[PDB]
C-alpha cells in the first residue's frame, strides 16, 4: 500500500515507518520535528520507497500534501505528547491535537484516502477507572488538557466517519518504551533510568514507588497499527497494552538489573494517576493482536539501545 | 451575582442577559459580532447594570477581561452554530467551539471564576440515539462536526473541573426558537419562516419535511441557565427540551396558520449532517433543578411572528 505516516521523525513513528517499509509499502514520512530527530530518519537517507515531508499539521497545506502523495492509509501519531506542557498551555494542546486532526481529516476525506489510524491515550483518557485491567467501554474521564484532546480528535473521527465513510480506529498505548525513545518527559522513565543508571547519574522516583503503569514495547505497538490498518474495527477504540501492572519502584529493578550496579533510586515527593492497566482482549479478539514481549526482556533491549549511544 | 455572557449579542445571549438584568444582577456582555447584532442589545444603551465587550473568545485577552470584571459565573453561549459551515469548514467551526471553550476555561481558572455553564446541543451531540426521548445517559454519537466540537467542549471543561475544580454545568437544549433568532441563518426555522412568510417570500424544508426537531422557547431555556448557575449538577449535562417532536413540515404548517397565507414550502436536497428525529428525556432537569418548560409550541410561534412582524 501507500502509507503515510505523521509524527514519523519520532519514537514510535519512526519504528513504524521502518516496519511499514519492511512489509514493502511505500512510506511518506511527515514531521516538523516539534520533538522529533533528524537522526530517526537518517538510514533511510538512500531508500527510494520512503519520502519525508517537513510540515506542521497545524499550518501546513495538508490538502496539497496528500493530493501529491494519495495515501491508501494515514497513520497519525504526530502530537503535543507531554501532560505537563498541555497544563501549561493547554490552547497549544489543543491546536496540535484537536485542530491539527481535523485538518488532517478534512484533508484525508478529499484526497481518496481509505482510512486514519489515529493515536489515543491508553494511559490517559479513562482518568481513574473503576476497573482495572481497563476495557474500551470503560467512560473516557481525562484529567488533562492532552488526554482530553487525544478523546476530542478520536471523535472527530468518528464523525468524519460517519459523514463521509473514511474509516477510522484508535490506537490506544499504554506506556510505551523501547529504541529511539527520547530521555525525557514522565512518558520517556524508562529511557530516563537506562540513560542516568548507564551514565552512573542519580535516578528520581517521584513518591513512594507503588504507582504502575502498564509497559508495553514500541515493536508490539507498531504491529498493532499495522494490523488496524485493514478494513476492520471501523470507529472502534484498541487498548495496546500488556494488561500488567509495574510500580514505578519495580520499573527502576528492571532497569538496574539489565544495566547492572546499584538499584538504589532517589525519593521525591509526589508529582499524577496512581495506576494504569489496559484490558487488551478486544485487540485479540478483533485484530488477532497480542504483546510478544514482556518487560524485563523489552528492558534489556531498550538498555542495549542506550548502551551504544552512552 | 457578577455574570459574564459570552455570545451576549446572539439570540439566546441577549435574552440571557435580560433576564439576569431583571434577577438584579451584573451582567458583563461579550461577543465579537460574529452572527450576533448590536441590535439585539440596543435597548440596554441606559441600562447601569450592563456593560459590553467586543472580543473574540478565540484571539481576544480573556485573562485580563476576566481579570477586570471578575464574574462569578460565565455562561459560555459563544459559538459557530451553522451546521451546513461546520461542513464545509471544520476546522474554523473546532476553533470557535473547542479552541475558544478551552481558552475561556484557561482564563477562568485563573481568575478565580466559580462556575462556567457550557453550551452544548442537544438535538445533534447524540447522533441517532438508541431511543426516544433521549437521556443524557445515552451516548454521544456526533455526526456533523459541529456536534463534534461540542462534546469536545463538555470534555474539556470537565477537564478543568478536575484540574483546578473550576465548575461547570452543560445546558444542551433542543430546538431553540422565539424573538431575536436570525431569520437567515441555517436551521432557525421558524424566525426563517415566519420572516419569509411574513413577507410573502418562499421558504425551503431541506429533505421531504419529515426530520422531526423538540421545539423549547428561548424564555424557558434562558430559565435553565439561571438554574443550573448555582452549585448544583456539577460535571453533568441537562437537556433542556419539550420531548416532544415537530416535523420540519408541522413547524411549517404551525407559521403559516400563525402567519395566515399559503402553506406551500420548497422541498430541497436534504443537508449532510443533518438527523431524522430529536426528542429530549428531561426528567433529569425536573428532578435536579425543579425545570419545566412553560410555552408551548403554538403560543411560542404567535409570539415569533409578532416580533419578526414589528421588527
Ligand atoms: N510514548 C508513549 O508512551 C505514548 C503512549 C500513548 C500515546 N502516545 C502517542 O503516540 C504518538 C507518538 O508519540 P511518541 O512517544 O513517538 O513521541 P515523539 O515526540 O517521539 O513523537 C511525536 C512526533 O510528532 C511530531 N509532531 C508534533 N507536533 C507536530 C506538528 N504540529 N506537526 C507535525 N509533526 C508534529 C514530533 O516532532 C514528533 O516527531 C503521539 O500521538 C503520542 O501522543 C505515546
Ligand atoms: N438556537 C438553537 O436552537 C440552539 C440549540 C442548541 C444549542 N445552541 C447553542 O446556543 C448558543 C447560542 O446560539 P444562538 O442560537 O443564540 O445563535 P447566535 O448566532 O444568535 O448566537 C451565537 C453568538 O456567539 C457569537 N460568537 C460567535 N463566535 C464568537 C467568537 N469567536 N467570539 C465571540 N463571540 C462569538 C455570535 O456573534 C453570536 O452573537 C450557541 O452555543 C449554540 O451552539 C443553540
Amino acid at each position: 500500500m501507500r502509507a503515510l505516516v505523521t509524527g514519523a521523525a519520532g519514537f514510535i513513528g519512526s519504528t513504524l515507518v521502518d516496519r511499514l517499509l519492511a512489509d514493502g509499502h511505500s512510506v511518506v514520512g511527515l514531521d516538523n520535528f516539534a520533538t522529533g530527530r533528524a537522526t530517526n530518519l537518517e538510514h533511510l537517507a538512500d531508500n527510494s520507497a520512503h519520502v519525508f515531508v517537513e510540515a506542521d499539521i497545524v499550518t501546513a497545506d495538508l490538502h496539497a500534501i496528500l493530493e501529491q502523495h494519495r495515501p491508501e492509509v494515514v497513520f497519525h501519531l504526530a502530537a503535543q505528547i507531554d501532560v505537563r506542557r498541555s497544563v501549561a498551555d493547554p490552547q497549544f494542546d489543543a491546536a496540535v491535537n484537536v485542530i491539527g486532526t481535523v485538518r488532517l481529516a478534512e484533508a484525508a476525506r478529499q484526497t481518496g484516502v481509505r482510512k486514519i489510524v489515529h493515536t489515543s491515550s491508553g494511559g490517559s483518557i479513562y482518568g481513574t477507572p473503576p476497573e482495572y485491567p481497563t476495557p474500551e467501554t470503560a467512560p473516557t474521564d481525562p484529567a488533562s488538557p492532552y488526554a482530553a484532546g487525544k478523546v476530542a480528535g478520536e471523535i472527530y473521527l468518528n464523525t468524519f466517519r460517519h459523514l463521509y465513510g473514511l474509516d477510522c480506529s484508535h490506537i490506544a498505548p499504554a506506556n510505551v518504551y523501547g529504541p529511539r525513545q527520547d530521555p525525557h518527559g514522565e512518558a520517556g522513565v524508562v529511557a530516563i533510568f537506562a540513560q542516568a543508571l548507564l551514565s552512573g547519574k542519580p535516578t528520581r522516583v517521584f513518591g513512594d514507588g507503588t504507582n504502575t503503569r502498564d509497559y508495553v514495547f514500541v515493536d508490539d505497538v507498531v504491529d498493532a497499527f499495522v494490523r488496524v490498518s485493514a478494513d476492520v474495527g471501523g470507529g472502534l477504540r484498541f487498548n495496546i497494552g500488556t494488561g500488567k501492572e509495574t510500580s514505578d519502584r519495580q520499573l527502576h529493578s528492571a532497569v538496574a538489573a539489565a544495566v547492572g550496579g546499584p538499584d538504589d533510586p532517589e525519593f521525591h515527593p509526589p508529582r499524577d494517576l496512581k495506576r494504569s492497566c489496559l484490558d487488551i482482549g478486544l485487540a485479540e479478539r478483533v485484530l488477532g493482536w497480542r504483546p510478544q514481549i514482556e518487560l524485563a526482556d523489552g528492558v534489556r533491549r531498550t538498555v542495549e539501545y542506550f548502551r551504544h549511544k552512552h
